[PDB]
């Protein structure tokens, strides 16, 4: 399995994008939590409030999922970061395989 | 070293499981923080509040630690995700080797 | 690209260290968020409040960045953890390459 981390403008879209993704079964689970973003943006170091999301799904889905977020994200260019999981416990991953579209 | 991410029902058990783990010296450090879980559960997309935990220990401990959490987790099937650390600074990891059971 | 996770005593230094890093262009973006630390410290299992940071930059920068944090961190021995990103979307990483010193 893998972890996909992306950030959102506000809770609205995060929940919207995330529930859409679960419905479509692109991911099994999501963990959202706010955080303060400090980043280089066009003419200045900006600081705003964001809603980061931790999506968890199948490695084979990485491609189509990345595609799907591009299409759903409020941001013209989302951060879609994939971090592979080197190991996971025996039940969970069976629960995740079942929960994601085939 | 590696990172082990697991989620809890509430702060009660998170602290209970986490302090138990440190005592037993299964991990050197833990970082807990709440997050909103959106996941596929039996008959519906549920949404609740959770307490995610970031455990940090030795790679050789991964096996026994996974075992230990299964035995301690409130959840009948915990998410026990291992993410290997590709590199870490020189002091910290010595501090972590010392802090974990031999 | 890679992820560098480090923790801070309070928001003061986190923002100070993080903005310094962006200015110097050592990293493109940072996401800070508080968390409760439970860790083995000298004579006891301590529990305090921390400000964890997720720094995102180039893998080639890992070395100099680790060096730089050691020099900037309030902590005599920071946790500087590097987690490589196995994949990232096509725009973002171009935006990150541009945002980091050459």
């Amino acid at each position: 399995m893998i972890i996909v981390y992306t950030t959102f403008p506000d809770w609205e879209s995060a929940e919207k994008v995330v529930k859409t993704l679960l419905k479509e079964r692109m991911i099994a689970c999501a963990n959202l939590r706010e955080h303060r973003a400090f980043y280089w943006w066009e003419g200045k170091i900006e600081e705003d409030k964001e809603v980061g999301a931790i999506l968890k799904t199948r490695e084979d889905l990485w491609e189509e999922l990345k595609e799907r977020i591009k299409e759903l994200h409020p941001y013209d260019v989302p951060a879609i970061i994939r971090i592979d999981v080197d190991d996971v416990n025996e039940d969970y991953l069976k629960w995740l395989i079942e929960e994601t579209k085939k």
